[PDB]
């Protein structure tokens, strides 16, 4: 088959060259420059099939349909990587702006760990010892604390207090003027050698010009949380279209091999 | 219909696609590279039509006119996003520098929330109660302090006091040397000691470099704002010309499907 | 006029594409891709022309003419936004390094507001009084410091001292040790109640590290303004460009409606 | 051979352009656009040979199977790059999440000043005294210490104590509260003239934000170095494989001085 | 002359443009797009060219030597520009990691200024008095210090001691403890009004995170040199291409101008 190992086989390759885009980071700048090529290439090999095709009138080639399914997935996929530009930035006049979608996005992304689906879901350890049971912590609805791990509940709790224990200690543990523990015990004449605790009233001043260039920092780390947030965001979507994709593409192959003996 | 499979549909895909520019935000870089992409896949598709299309010497076809409307709006949709630099920047030389326009354009995107047109304007809540009626604090036309709120309100009257309460407090509300508010109280005697209240004079002097360097840091999320404002005013282009095509490609597709019992 | 509304028309609308790359800031990195577009496009309508020209031998058609003049003003305008890197650069190996054309780029940068020409240095407030004479203020050839303005002025005489005023006050004003203007009134016994007035050597030395760190700033904002001066002088290229081409463009519309009546 | 020196010559010369592709560093934002270009122009060569073979049923030139030896080169090419995005990010959700594959990444870049083949590995200086032999300090199985130097092995001891002689000295040494070294000898009485040791607590919670801030640095630097890691592995992929091409590439070109006699 | 109006002048124009990438910037990064758009032209204007040469077996047309030598000039012009990058980053994987050309490239780069060649060697000042005589100072084979200038020398001395006078000054000066200058004078009873020296201890730890912070910053500074030494190491390669091609483009236009009478 002549017309067979020419046209056909590049048909496959280049939707294949288009899955690896979804697998690619959603911080990379140049992905959506590889997806234009691949596009590209389409319309070259394109052109050459459209002499080959008799120049009917109302008889449309089945070929036609298989370029149809290849540039639909090759075009989707610079689309999809467009998409990607929206979480983030994530403007007010355009972008992702509704959050109805961002809480479902958000349980999606915690689910790539531990998917709901069988396939994860259920190929897992599973015990009906404590283990797997349910108790006040593990239960947050009631404004109850997760438990503390490394993974980043441990930093909830203390740096983002939200005038809790961190910024307003409410519970009267009498420590601070009832203990020794690197405070004093309800010391009030503890002066710096008959001076005032505090040596100057302007270190004062300069801490809090030192304390905003940390917080301007500390916003900085936070804002690449915002950033990776909608970062996985965005590479969901390029794996959610890649199992999607995946399917259509075999369907393609299997209709060119199933439909040649009957037309070629 | 042979060529209106191959021809007439992707004529209406190429202006479907450069919709989705509009819908972007003004910070992605890579945004004007979409747009080429979609010109010159109309231009691989304009070749094969000019064969067909009978060498005539007067008598123009009437496909080439839906060509032309088709690339209208891809080729606006490219000079619109490049536009979108000459807002980011505003330079003396060249740019929007003429702020007539800017005026208009900063009430326009204010106007995306509440829209002034009968869409948005009327559908909300509506009631003669004090809800929607006006006072002194409603109307500033009289140097007249907006009411706090969360939005940015707040800061305009703190941070930005311009030579006012925060820089320069000229009521004479005598707390701070006629109250106990961390603050002595008409108290020209507290020495630190027997020593000056400042401890140092060259710590006023490292404030000073310090202060410099928090403003400095201050003016470059001040730079994000502005930014931000021409931002805004970038994307509003983007989406008031989304519906002024949408309109056009609509126009464009009815075209097609009217004048074609006649000529095709 | 088959040829006439599809292959005149592109040359002139090609023609003034170009004429948006001239109105961009020098800061747009991608303001080269979009001139690149242009050129693109221009090639795709001239091999078409090359087929409907005969194949002579020494009979050049002059359809090839209006070509060359519309490649010209899209080539060089490509040209000039890759000038645009030089001044940004100013390599010593490579770019604008004579500085004999620099300060003829600066004046003529300094004329965009009130240009030296007729068409606005003569249309503008013009009177006898001493708004339009000079003084010593206004003639700093013998090294005399400008008017003091909200241009830059204030600062170049404040923050430039240049080992002056700011630095080393040479007029014995008698203000630091004769006057109680926030300083001691030849006072050498003013002492930090018995102790150096110094409460710390090691003061001076952090003193230091935080002035650098902040010089440094302060020379990241004066190496913005250089790169100012440059982005100014890489402005004015481009619209001193799009002046010129103008009227080129405007001549090759014109002998197109001309030239046809005697050839087409 | 007039085809051979207007189609074979470029064959060897598009592969050879690929081969400085996997010569340039990993952190080239430009590399993908380079081996972009190389594909472009093998599809433009490869047009030309489609019309010259003829179009036959089921009989496939020869010359289709060398184009597609080298359009896996020149397309592998530009795949290996892309992947090289993976490495720099390696996002949860997409690249090179795996660390089985890592660990033999990381032994495999260091062999490239000393590689574990003969050619390397033999090609070196040998002996049977103390200089090729090892004892405590090479085998580190044991938690045992690198032997000091400056490829960063000191700073691995001394920096990273994780715990140990930098963070909590377990050893009693006796120097700290027993020596002179810059430190008291058990004098507990040690006070700063009559006051505390420390002449402002408010000192030590300027220097948690200012060590906050330096700690931020240090983990920036500390990131390039992750940014490294990664870096190295991307660079060895490019070496890997352009030895494997370079045979393939040989390949190639032998064989058409090989089968010409025979068909050409 | 159809063809030498229409196709020989492109080939010298094309060769032309790529002479413009040589004088730009090492430090472009759009440098390398300009070059892949000169190439780009020239396949369109060769595919031309293909059709009019007869399709001979062994009879190679003139006209194809001359467009291998301007692919030659613009190829390597594209391969010069790649080059660039490698210089930028010297990865020990890739790039230029040899530094026996490093050293020679250094020498190459000084002589911009002062070509060791008769051109500007010989044509420059020349006396026989001491301007031109050579001392200790100007031999520095000795570890002899260069004379202090503006142009770097003064830094190198006090910035780089290199465990010299700026860091540990080993001549016995006897200013520190032997003179009134900024100094004690053998005065080791010189106390802080009965006080410590040093007011807290706790200064110096924050000078120790302060002087990082500034030392980091100031490697910054010195990485900027760093990759400034690798760029004009990349400048002059672009300069030393450009001389060398220019020779080949004119010996190209006179052989066309040169061989036209006998062929064409
Ligand atoms: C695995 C294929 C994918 C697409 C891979 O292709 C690559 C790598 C990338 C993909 C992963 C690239 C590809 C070559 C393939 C490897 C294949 C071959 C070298 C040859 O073919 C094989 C398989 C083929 O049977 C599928 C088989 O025919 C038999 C069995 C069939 O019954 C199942 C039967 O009906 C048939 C009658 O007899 C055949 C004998 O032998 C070779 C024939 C294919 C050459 C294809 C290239 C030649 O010019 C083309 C052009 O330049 C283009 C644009 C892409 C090229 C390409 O795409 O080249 C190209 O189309 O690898
Ligand atoms: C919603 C359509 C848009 C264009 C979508 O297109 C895509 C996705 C993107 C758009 C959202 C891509 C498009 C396919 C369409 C889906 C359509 C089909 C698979 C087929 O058509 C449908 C609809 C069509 O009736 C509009 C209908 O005809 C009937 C009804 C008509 O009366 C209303 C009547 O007159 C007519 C006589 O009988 C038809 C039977 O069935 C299929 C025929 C279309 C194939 C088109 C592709 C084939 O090679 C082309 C080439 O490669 C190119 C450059 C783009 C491709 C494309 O553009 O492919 C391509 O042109 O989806
Ligand atoms: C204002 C023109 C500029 C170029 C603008 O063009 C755009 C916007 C961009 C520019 C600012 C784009 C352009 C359309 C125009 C608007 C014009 C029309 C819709 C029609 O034309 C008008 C004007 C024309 O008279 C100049 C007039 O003819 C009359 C008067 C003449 O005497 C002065 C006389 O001699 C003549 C015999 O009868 C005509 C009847 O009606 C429409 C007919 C033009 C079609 C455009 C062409 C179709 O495919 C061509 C090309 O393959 C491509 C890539 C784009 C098209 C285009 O270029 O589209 C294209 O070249 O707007
Ligand atoms: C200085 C030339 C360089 C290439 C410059 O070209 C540009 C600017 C860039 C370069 C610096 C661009 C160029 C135009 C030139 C200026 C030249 C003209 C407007 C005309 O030509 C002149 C010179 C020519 O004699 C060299 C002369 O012929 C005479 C003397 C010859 O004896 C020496 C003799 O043999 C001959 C028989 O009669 C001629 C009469 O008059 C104009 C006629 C040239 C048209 C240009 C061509 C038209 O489409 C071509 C190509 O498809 C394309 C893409 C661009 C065009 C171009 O290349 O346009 C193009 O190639 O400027
Ligand atoms: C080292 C070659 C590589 C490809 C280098 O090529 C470059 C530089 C880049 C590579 C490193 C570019 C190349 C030219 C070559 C230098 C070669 C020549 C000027 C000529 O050829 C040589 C070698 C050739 O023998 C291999 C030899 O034939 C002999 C010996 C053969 O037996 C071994 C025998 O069978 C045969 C019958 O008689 C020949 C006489 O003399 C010249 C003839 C080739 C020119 C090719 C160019 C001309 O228009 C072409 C077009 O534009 C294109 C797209 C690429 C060009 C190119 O590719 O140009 C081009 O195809 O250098």
């Amino acid at each position: 088959l002549y017309y067979g190992l020419n046209l056909l086989i590049p048909c496959v390759l280049i939707s294949a060259l288009a899955l690896l885009v979804f697998l690619l980071p959603a911080d990379s700048g140049e992905k959506i420059s590889l997806g234009i090529t691949v596009l590209l290439s389409l319309t070259v090999f394109m052109l050459l099939v459209a002499e080959i095709m008799p120049s009917t009138s109302d008889s449309s080639p089945s070929i036609a349909q298989y370029f149809a399914s290849t540039m639909i997935i090759v075009g989707l996929s610079v689309v999809v990587t467009v998409i990607v530009l929206q979480y983030h930035h994530h403007d007010p006049d355009g972008g992702k702006m509704p959050k109805w979608t961002r809480v479902i996005l958000l349980n999606w992304c915690a689910w790539f760990l531990r998917m709901k689906r069988p396939g994860e879901d259920k190929v897992r350890p599973a015990c009906q010892h404590k283990q797997r049971r349910c108790s006040l912590a593990s239960v947050e609805m009631s404004a109850v604390a997760p438990p503390p791990a490394s993974n980043g509940n441990l930093l909830y709790i203390g740096f983002r207090g939200l005038d809790g224990v961190h910024c307003v200690p409410t519970p009267d543990s009498g420590v601070v003027c009832g203990r020794m523990a690197c405070s004093p015990t309800h010391d009030e004449h503890l002066l710096h050698g008959g001076q005032p605790p505090e040596g100057d009233p302007d270190l004062a001043k300069i801490l809090e010009e030192v304390r905003y260039i940390a917080n301007r920092f500390r916003c900085q780390d936070e804002s690449e949380a915002v950033c990776s947030e909608w970062k996985f965001a965005a590479c969901v979507v390029d794996r959610l279209c890649l199992m999607a994709f995946s399917v259509f593409t075999i369907i393609c192959t299997i209709g060119i091999l199933m439909s040649a003996p009957n037309f070629v």
